């Protein structure tokens, strides 16, 4: 344990001896020797064919062997895969080889696996749904996957998915009473408006029907995100607003928003900056991003 690479071969050296990972003795180390992969990861950002490795053996082998609930195995060392993965990615030599990473992820049977648990999710809350979709999310970070994604057919297997009822329902948002339901709003900002984007960068125009009509298939959060004005609340108006702008420069119904709205609704919650401390950190980086919204759809 010395060098960047180095130190990262032999956690893994480590992750292979294992016997049986998730079995309830040899469990907490298992963690422990995860999450000593993701530190080193996170900080192995400066060989490529090295954290390549762990997407097969780690990553890819635990998120099945994981999807199997059918012992005490949370919905966080799930979690703990999902960062490792993002951890992962973020290598800065991978960008070359994402070919390869779809083929070690579609070795495995991950992306099926990933919408199977997505169904599996529903006390009223998600929690492993937020976390597939985390994870397909963080997959479709780069074309490749999400090119294989569409081309599976997630938006299909997805919307389908008893998941988008509660987003379907008047009772959703940002600020909710009940967990599942702010949950259920997290998801819509964290996971589908930002995984549209993603498969939408493998050539949109093909998959633009899906991704508006997904987007048209939860109709209650677009009426509800313009007549809003958090920062989920902002990315929320900075992803629906380029996700219906790309289609406005493109055999597939429309985008049943009202963008217009939008454009006095930024100037109003901007120019002051007084007014905008009751929703520092959430301001330089959070005001920021509404200084991208209302520049292109101008």
């Amino acid at each position: 344990p010395r060098d960047v690479t180095h130190l990262l071969a032999l956690v893994s050296s480590a992750i292979h001896a294992v016997e049986n990972p998730f079995g309830a003795n040899d469990l907490p180390y298992f963690r422990t020797l995860l999450k000593i992969l993701f530190v080193v990861l996170r900080a192995a950002k400066q060989i490529t064919q090295q954290v390549l490795t762990i997407l097969d053996r780690v990553v890819a082998r635990c998120f099945r062997a994981l999807a199997a609930l059918v012992t005490t195995t949370a919905p966080e060392d799930l979690a703990l895969i999902t960062a490792i993965l993002q951890a992962c990615l973020s290598v800065p030599g991978i960008e070359q080889c994402q070919v390869q990473v779809l083929n070690i992820m579609a070795a495995h049977d991950v992306f099926q696996v990933a919408v199977a648990l997505f169904s599996w999710a529903d006390s009223g809350d998600p929690v492993y749904g937020e976390l597939a979709l985390l994870f397909l999310l963080e997959l479709s970070a780069l074309p490749a996957l999400a090119e294989h994604l569409a081309c599976d057919g997630l938006l299909g297997h997805l919307a389908a998915a008893r998941l988008a009822g509660y987003m379907r329902r008047t009772n959703v948002g940002p600020f909710a009473e009940n967990a599942g339901a702010a949950r259920c709003y997290a998801i819509w900002a964290k996971c589908l408006l930002p995984l549209l984007l993603n498969i939408l960068a493998a050539l949109g125009s093909t998959v633009a029907p899906e991704v508006a009509w997904v987007l048209n298939q939860f109709p209650n959060l677009l009426q509800s995100s313009v007549e809003r004005i958090s920062l989920l609340e902002i990315s929320e108006i900075h992803s629906l607003a380029l996700l219906t702008r790309v289609l406005a420069a493109c055999d597939v119904p429309e985008v049943t928003w009202d963008g217009a709205k939008v454009l006095e609704c930024v100037e109003y919650w901007l120019r002051g900056r007084k007014v905008l401390r009751e929703r520092n950190r959430l301001e330089e980086k959070a005001v920021g991003l509404l200084v991208g919204v209302r520049e292109v759809l101008e």
